[PDB]
């Protein structure tokens, strides 16, 4: 089953501090979710620097940036609650709809109308809850790959989805990397090809062909979050979120696994375009491929530690 392939490779460490600190950092009151969050964003952007929403992404976003933007400020603040505690608003489901790169877009301009000054800022002088200082500390020791993903993990779940099938609004799908142009990964230990197809396809943004690479039934599982299954949810990922990776495998392992099938483990690293090569976050990729080779399931895992990666 999709849901026992879940415990292939149980050696690896991932990173549960991530989904620990999401909880803990989900308990706080909502005025200090966003001044935790403000205070780790300036924090951060001392030496890190976000890059810019798309364009496309700043249009989707725009008219409920304007709202809020011509709210005053105790209903700018009042909003930014209402997204945090996730209240049923009209604003929390426009935002519900939105793919994980247009809510960080949308905050992205809200962080720097509130530098500005032109929305409502954290109240001068703030000071955390108890509770709340104890998981910006949290954060602040974690590798850069982990903060990150920390935040994004915290901007998604704001706001308030009501319904099974409402619309969903992303970013237009990017034309695939001319065949030219395309580079090719190199894996220590493994050169099977559907792996080595998985990652070269992803990397062109090359959706189509990647998907043909699964099987019907078969299912991809995102860091700390459950399997997607079958081909066109797993698509509708790939279009959604998957966009402008840079996936940098390093070394592997293959194995037999039950009834001809073959598990693949690959370490190595993953850049995202909001932070190009400032940050590289450490993976995995759990492989278990069926007799023909296609995908039945793989598990993308943010790891532990580097020491996770391995014969570190
Ligand atoms: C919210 C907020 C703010 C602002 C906050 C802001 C602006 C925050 C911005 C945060 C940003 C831009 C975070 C971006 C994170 C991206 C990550 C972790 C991507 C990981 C991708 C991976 C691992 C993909 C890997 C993958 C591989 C390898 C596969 O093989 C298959 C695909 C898959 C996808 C699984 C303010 C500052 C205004 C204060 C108030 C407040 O609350
Ligand atoms: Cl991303």
């Amino acid at each position: 089953t999709i849901d026992s392939a879940r415990g292939i490779f149980p050696n690896t460490l991932a990173a549960d501090v991530v989904p620990a600190t999401i909880a803990r950092f989900s308990q706080l009151n909502a005025e200090d979710q966003l001044a935790l969050i403000w205070f780790a964003y300036l924090e951060m952007g001392k030496t890190l620097t976000i890059a810019a929403p798309g364009a496309a992404s700043m249009q989707l976003a725009e008219n409920a940036l304007k709202e809020i933007q011509a709210m005053g400020p105790l209903q700018q603040t009042q909003a930014m609650c209402d997204l945090a505690n996730r209240a049923d608003t009209p604003l929390c489901r426009t935002y519900a709809s939105w793919s994980p790169n247009i809510k960080l877009g949308f905050w992205y301009r809200l962080g720097e109308l509130m530098e500005q000054g032109f929305v409502a800022p954290i109240p001068a002088g703030y000071q955390l809850s108890a509770n709340a200082n104890a998981v910006l500390a949290t954060i602040q020791g974690l590798e850069s790959g982990q903060q990150i993903t920390v935040l994004r993990n915290a901007v998604v779940d704001m706001g308030f989805t009501a319904g099974k099938d409402g619309k969903r609004i992303a970013e237009p799908v990017v034309p695939p990397q001319d065949t030219a142009s395309r580079t090719k990964v190199s894996i220590e230990g493994v050169t099977n090809a559907t792996v080595l197809n998985y990652m070269d396809n992803l990397n062109a943004n090359d959706f189509d062909t990647l998907i043909e690479l699964f099987t019907s039934d078969g299912a991809l599982q995102p860091p700390f979050q459950r399997p997607i299954v079958g081909k066109e949810n797993v698509l509708r990922f790939f279009r959604e979120e998957c966009q402008n990776l840079k996936l940098i495998p390093e070394r592997g392992v293959t194995e037999p696994a039950e009834d001809g099938f073959t598990q693949i483990k690959v370490t190595g690293k993953v850049q995202t375009p909001w932070f190009g090569g400032n940050v590289g976050m450490n993976i995995a990729w759990r492989f278990l491929l069926n007799p023909e080779g296609k995908i039945f399931f793989v598990a993308i895992d943010l790891l532990a530690s580097p020491k996770e990666l391995l014969n570190f």
